[PDB]
């Protein structure tokens, strides 16, 4: 499923991220554009032979098994294909234990690299939340 940005925004904030761990609900919604462009569906392999999964491209090397990541992480208890679902549920519930391992969201580096320190509040303008 492709969502649309205020549609993502209505979904994530129905499902608890609206300032999880302290983050806004645009930087979630910024993370989603520029890891997945809002495509549920969106699989991308890592150097290290590890998969990004999803809305939130979350990682086999440490939170789902995808049957082809040795010697990896399943910290999220969940085969890597429920993150690929229509059903944003399990991304989330994963994303809300990676944002609290630490490194909050720097863990994902489109985040870092894209939204962090920019107005990120843009990306929920004009929705009705
Ligand atoms: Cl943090
Ligand atoms: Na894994
Ligand atoms: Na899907």
């Amino acid at each position: 499923k492709v969502f649309g940005r205020c549609e993502l925004a209505a979904a994530m904030k129905r499902h608890g991220l609206d300032n999880y761990r302290g983050y806004s609900l645009g930087n979630w919604v910024c993370a989603a554009k520029f890891e997945s462009n809002f495509n549920t569906q969106a699989t991308n392999r890592n150097t290290d032979g590890s998969t990004d999964y999803g809305i939130l491209q979350i990682n086999s090397r440490w939170w789902c098994n995808d049957g082809r990541t040795p010697g990896s992480r399943n910290l999220c208890n969940i085969p890597c294909s429920a993150l690929l679902s229509s059903d944003i549920t399990a991304s989330v519930n994963c994303a809300k234990k990676i944002v609290s391992d630490g490194n909050g969201m720097n863990a994902w580096v489109a985040w870092r690299n894209r939204c962090k320190g920019t107005d990120v509040q843009a990306w929920i303008r004009g929705c009705r939340l």
